[PDB]
């Protein structure tokens, strides 16, 4: 619907001020972090880029680059994640989930379960003028199996888009992922890819509806009994992703921040990935699901400059 995030444009924006207010909380053997800190976040990344543009035609720096050289730990992951380019953020941490360790799938699963059809296409073709090879090519080159199969399907960006809604295929779809899925002496995941990819979301989510009425299980349950692990995750992505992206992902930080095993990757990226896009959304039925405030865990699960500045993030709930 309306989404919003939290972080707004600041109010006479300055940029050379900033500029060097950065300038000078990384200089000599003082690293000041909270000033970047309170300031970085207080201004959308749209703005901050022209500080980093004002920055080197000022002082001749990368402001990425030094900066971080100056900070360490969650906090420089964090700071760097915030300084850079919305809209070659999510094609970033791609490449930095198909590179030399070639593992965090969870970060792939995520980004193209989650990201719309409109900027898949982005995310994919910045990256091939910014990295020069094939975002599909990288997925087809680490990942395998039916995983890679519908990371393939979904990185197209080629989802029906809401043109209606005939409950003629909604029946027809939900039992042709009855069959592949329960009735079967297997799993014709096949069915799943190219109906969980292809079809509308509109399409998909009464899909979904009518799949527990006719299996009497919801199209994720019998996913989870059905398929395992990377696939599941995936199918399981695109599922409550379709049903609410702010949903998906908000819960996607609830199991990021749960049991000695902070997983500051995703708390970084989920939270910056879309700081000006809907993480209002995000925390607003986070209440209604895990009964909390992503205020008081964020704070209540790290410390440092790190929550302060994730809590200046968050928002203001
Ligand atoms: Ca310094
Ligand atoms: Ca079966
Ligand atoms: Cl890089
Ligand atoms: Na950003």
């Amino acid at each position: 619907q309306v989404l919003r995030g939290t972080v707004t444009d600041f109010p006479g924006f300055d940029e050379r001020a900033d500029a060097e207010t950065l300038r000078k909380a990384a200089k000599g053997l003082g690293t000041d972090e909270e000033s970047i800190l309170t300031l970085l976040t207080s201004r959308s990344n749209a703005q901050r880029q022209e500080i980093s543009a004002a920055f080197k035609t000022l002082f001749g720096r990368d402001l990425l680059d030094d900066l971080k050289s100056e900070l360490t730990g969650k906090f420089e992951k964090l700071i760097v994640a915030l300084a850079k380019p919305s809209r070659l953020y999510d094609a970033y941490e791609l490449k930095h989930a198909l590179k030399g360790a070639g593992t965090n799938e969870k970060v792939l699963t995520e980004i193209i379960a989650s990201r719309t059809p409109e900027e898949l296409r982005a995310i994919k073709q910045v990256y091939e003028e910014e990295y020069g090879s094939s975002l599909e090519d990288d997925v087809v080159g680490d990942t395998s199996g039916y995983y890679q199969r519908a990371l393939v399907v979904l990185l197209q960006a080629n989802r029906d888009p809401d043109a209606g809604i005939d409950e003629a295929q909604v029946e027809q779809d939900a039992q042709a992922l009855f069959q592949a899925g329960e009735l079967k002496w297997g799993t014709d995941e096949e069915k799943f890819i190219t109906i969980f990819g292809t079809r509308s979301v509109s399409h998909l989510r009464k899909v979904f509806d009518k799949y527990a009425t006719i299996s009497g299980f919801q199209i994720e349950e019998t996913i989870d009994r059905e398929t395992s692990g990377n696939l599941e995750q995936l199918l399981l992505a695109v599922v409550k992703s379709i049903r609410s992206i702010p949903a998906y992902l908000a819960e996607t930080l609830y199991y990021a921040a749960k049991g000695a095993g902070t997983d500051d990757h995703t708390l970084i990226r989920v939270a910056v990935s879309r700081s000006e896009i809907d993480l209002f959304n995000i925390r607003k039925e986070f209440r209604k699901n895990f009964a909390t405030s992503l205020y008081s865990a964020i704070k209540g699960d790290t410390s440092g400059d790190y929550k302060k500045a994730l809590l200046l993030l968050c928002g203001e709930d």
